[PDB]
């Protein structure tokens, strides 16, 4: 398996990584930056430094069409997008879509979600139980981003259980095979819940997307409609949860800060771009394929790879982040990459940032004696290129505060 060369040997995508990377990373930022990792299905670099990360990002070499992978013989008779999403996009087809679901996320409407948010978490609260065993990951961290998406969206709330685990499958460890059936059943569960919406219309998203392609389908086409549902879906299903995970991990080992938060309860929107950076949940960014041969930190990626970027580790970066493995919800952020950067960079900030403040700060103005029901050494990650997110999260919620 993959190890970090140089002066200290950690594991990489295997054995001891997936329980904490943060090591490992350490090492790739100091002695390997832009490394080349020949895992199963094949070669992918990784870039560490923040530098390089955030440069990357706005750099049109490393682009999102899977075509550069082909030699130039191959690619003419190829679709763009193995499904038409813009995160698998250039401009202009990028910048289309965009802009248009963009008009959906503006800052007075995601805000105006804040009072629902509130009343699913404080739902979520009332329905744990005082001492026996909770795994705070599918009892809470899950429930919140999904309900909201399911909200946000107009998804049948009966339907929650097959489309989760298509979600699921997508974005960690599975077969490539396991992935495209997934990918066809998400497919045709919402191709066929957007007809049903025509004839029956609500006024969730789905619904005005699907008038806005009917209206004018060069601007949204049917097959583009779809892909849009399916990567919002995905989104609310695996991001925000890992979060609300993380987040309240952190406080869980860090007692001092624990203490800070319960002090000044107000400092959590601070703790939030904290926990972004301090153990980012989406820790490689989705990949990027290198158009023609692109340079950083000395070294030479050439045309036809793929690329990942390095979210975690560059948030980590010490010549960006003074003391960057000290957990500090005081500090006054600015930047990260936990986001992304440039023209893909995260749709559902402001959602997210919503959810995780409204989550973890209701959570410990509940629960104050919440605690870990396991040791830190139990815990189980999942297997992901994509995310750093707990399996389970076996907690004792303790008393209602009073
Ligand atoms: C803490 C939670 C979240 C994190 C850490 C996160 C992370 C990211 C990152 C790093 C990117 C850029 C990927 C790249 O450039 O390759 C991205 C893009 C994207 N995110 Fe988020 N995300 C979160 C929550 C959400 C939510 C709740 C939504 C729901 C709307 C969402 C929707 C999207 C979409 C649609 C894109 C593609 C944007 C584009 O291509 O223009 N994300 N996200
Ligand atoms: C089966 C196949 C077929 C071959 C593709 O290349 C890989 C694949 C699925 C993976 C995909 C396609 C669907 C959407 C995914 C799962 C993206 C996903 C929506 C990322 C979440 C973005 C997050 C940062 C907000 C990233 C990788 C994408
Ligand atoms: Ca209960
Ligand atoms: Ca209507
Ligand atoms: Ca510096």
């Amino acid at each position: 398996a993959l190890t970090t060369t140089g002066t200290e040997q950690h594991d990489l995508f295997s054995g001891t990584f997936w329980q904490n990377p943060h090591p490992a990373y350490a090492a790739l930022r100091a002695e390997d930056p832009v490394r080349k990792l020949a895992l199963p299905d094949g070669p992918v670099w990784l870039l560490t430094r923040y530098a390089d990360v955030r440069e990357a990002f706005v750099d049109p070499r490393l682009s999102k069409d899977w075509r550069h992978r082909l030699p130039e013989d191959q690619r003419a008779d190829m679709p763009a997008t193995p499904t038409p999403m813009m995160i698998l996009m250039d401009p202009p087809d990028h910048t289309r879509l965009r802009k248009l679901v963009g008009r959906s996320f503006t800052v007075r409407r995601m805000n105006e979600l804040e009072p629902r948010i509130t009343e699913i978490a404080d739902g979520l609260l009332a329905g744990l139980p005082t001492d026996g065993p909770v795994d705070l990951m599918r009892e809470y961290a899950f429930q919140i981003p999904v309900q909201v998406i399911c909200e946000l969206l107009g998804l049948p709330a009966e339907d929650r259980d097959d489309f989760s685990a298509w979600s699921s499958v997508l974005v960690d460890d599975s077969p490539a095979d396991d992935k495209n059936a997934a990918m066809g059943k998400l497919h045709g569960y919402l191709s066929d819940l957007l007809e049903r919406k025509r004839t029956e219309p609500d006024d969730a998203l789905l619904s005005s997307l699907l008038a806005v392609s009917d209206m004018d389908g060069d601007r949204l086409s049917q097959e583009e409609l779809v892909a849009m549902a399916m990567l919002l879906l995905i989104a609310g299903h695996e991001t925000t949860v890992n979060l609300i995970g993380n987040g309240v991990l952190a406080l869980l080992t860090h007692p001092d800060q624990r203490k800070l938060l319960a002090e000044d309860p107000s400092l959590i929107s601070s703790a939030v771009e904290e926990f972004l950076r301090f153990d980012s949940p989406v820790s490689q960014a989705p990949i990027r394929f290198t158009a023609e041969d692109v340079t950083y930190s000395g070294v030479t990626i050439p045309a036809g790879e793929m690329v990942m970027l390095g979210l975690a580790a560059a948030n980590r970066d010490a010549d960006w982040m003074p003391e960057p493995d000290r957990l500090d919800i005081t500090r006054d952020a600015s930047g990260g990459v936990f986001f992304g950067h440039g023209i893909h960079f995260c749709l559902g900030a402001q959602l997210a940032r919503l959810e995780g403040r409204v989550a973890i700060g209701r959570l410990f103005a509940d629960r104050p004696e919440l605690a870990l029901a396991v040791g830190l050494d139990e815990l189980v990650y999942r297997r992901s290129t994509l995310v750093r997110g707990l399996s389970r999260m076996p907690v004792t919620m303790g008393p209602r505060s009073a």
